[PDB]
C-alpha cells in the first residue's frame, strides 16, 4: 500500500520502473503541448507512483488498487508488459507536432503558448527560428546562439564550478551571504537542464542590491553570456554562464534567486522540486490542510496569518506530513 500524495511518500532518485514511466512522461508531456492540463497531471501522478514502487512491474497483476492508475495508464503499461511498446506512445515520439514543440519549448525563455503559436504559424525548425529574428525576445535568441550547448546535460562537475564561482562572487561582495544548491542537483540528480541557486543573508534586509553586485563580479571575469535581472516574487537573474572547460568552454544555465532570510525556509523547499512533488505539497497543503502554500510561505486563509518557520523540517510538521529530505522528493 502507498500514500495518495506524492508528498507522503519517499520517491528516490533511481528506481525500477524507468521504461514505464518514460512513456507515461511522454503522454503527459504531449497533453501538456496540446493545453490538456487535467491529462498532463493525471498521467504525471501515475509515473510518480511507479518511481515510489520497490520492485519493476513485470506483470499488470502488481497494478494494486493503488491510486492514481486510471484505464488509459493501465493500458499503456499492459501494452509495454505484452508487447514491448505502446503504440500511442510511439505515435506520439514520431508526430512532426510532438517533435517540434520538445524541440521549441526546449529552448531557454520559450513556454508552450509560444511554441505553439510558432507551430501554428507554420515555424518547425531552429533555423526558421532564426530567419524570423523579429519574433524572438532577447532571451530567446541568447538560447538560440547557446542551444547546443543548453541542450547538452548540465554535469555535478559543472555544478561544483559554478558553486565556486558564484560562492566567490557572493562572499566578496557581502560577506556573511550564502548560496545554496537547490533544484535537481539538490534532490541527488547527477544530470540536470540548469543549475538553481538560492542567495540570502542572515540579516534581513542585507540581501538587498546584492544580486547587481554578484552580477558584476561575474561579468567582469568573462562569465556570463546572458543575464536578465528581474526585480512579493522573488529578485532573480537568469542567466547563461560560460564554463571554462579544458581546451574549451561550454553554455550552462544559471538560475540566481534572492530570498530574505525569513522566506528562505519556503524559497528553499519550492526551488527544490521536484515540480511534481510541490504541486502534490501545495494541493495537500491546500485540500487536506486549509492552507496555502507557496515560495514565499504558508498563509492561513480563514486567520490571515502566515507560519513562522526556520526550516525545511518546521514547515513539513506544521502540515502534518513527515519529513522528507530532498533526495526523496524525486516525484
Ligand atoms: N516559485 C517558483 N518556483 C520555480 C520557478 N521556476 C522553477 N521553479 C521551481 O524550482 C524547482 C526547480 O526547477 P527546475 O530547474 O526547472 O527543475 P529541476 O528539478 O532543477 O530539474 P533540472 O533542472 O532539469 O535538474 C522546481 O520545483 C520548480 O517548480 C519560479 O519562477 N518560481
Ligand atoms: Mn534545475
Ligand atoms: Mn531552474
Amino acid at each position: 500500500w502507498m500514500p495518495a500524495y506524492a508528498c507522503q511518500r519517499p520517491t528516490p532518485l533511481t528506481h525500477h520502473n524507468t521504461g514505464l514511466s518514460e512513456a507515461l512522461e511522454i503522454l503527459a508531456e504531449a497533453a501538456g503541448f496540446e493545453g490538456s492540463e487535467g491529462r498532463l497531471l493525471t498521467f504525471c501522478r501515475a509515473a510518480s507512483v511507479l518511481k515510489a514502487l520497490p520492485s519493476p512491474v513485470t506483470t499488470l497483476s502488481q497494478l494494486q488498487g493503488l491510486p492514481h492508475f486510471g484505464e488509459h495508464s493501465s493500458r499503456v503499461v499492459q501494452e509495454l508488459l505484452e508487447h514491448g511498446v505502446c503504440e500511442e506512445v510511439e505515435r506520439v515520439r514520431r508526430s512532426e507536432r510532438y517533435q517540434t514543440m520538445k524541440l521549441f519549448t526546449q529552448i531557454f525563455g520559450v513556454g508552450v503558448k509560444t511554441a505553439d503559436r510558432w507551430y501554428r504559424e507554420g515555424l518547425r525548425t531552429l533555423d526558421d527560428l532564426r530567419e524570423q529574428p523579429q519574433k524572438l525576445t532577447q532571451q530567446q535568441k541568447a538560447g538560440l546562439q547557446h542551444h547546443q550547448d543548453l541542450s547538452t546535460p548540465v554535469l555535478r562537475s559543472d555544478v561544483d564550478a559554478l558553486q565556486q564561482v558564484v560562492e566567490e562572487a557572493v562572499g566578496q561582495a557581502l560577506p556573511g551571504a550564502t548560496v545554496t544548491l537547490t533544484g535537481g542537483f539538490r534532490r541527488g540528480k547527477l544530470q540536470g537542464h540548469d543549475v538553481d541557486f538560492l542567495i540570502t543573508h542572515p540579516k534581513e534586509g542585507q540581501e538587498a542590491g546584492l544580486l547587481p553586485r554578484v552580477m558584476c563580479r561575474l561579468q567582469d571575469q568573462g562569465l556570463i553570456l546572458y543575464h536578465q535581472h528581474q526585480h512579493d516574487a522573488f529578485e532573480r537573474s537568469f542567466c547563461i554562464f560560460r564554463l571554462p572547460q579544458p581546451g574549451s568552454w561550454k553554455a550552462v544555465r544559471v538560475d540566481l534567486v534572492v530570498a530574505p532570510v525569513s522566506q528562505f525556509p519556503f524559497a528553499l523547499l519550492g526551488w527544490t522540486g521536484s515540480k511534481l512533488f510541490q504541486r502534490e505539497l501545495r494541493r495537500f497543503s491546500r485540500k487536506e490542510k486549509g492552507l496555502w502554500l507557496n515560495s514565499h510561505g504558508l498563509f492561513d486563509p480563514e486567520q490571515k496569518t502566515f507560519f513562522q518557520a526556520a526550516s525545511e523540517e518546521d514547515i513539513f510538521r506544521h502540515l502534518g506530513l513527515e519529513y522528507l529530505p530532498p533526495e526523496q522528493r524525486n516525484a
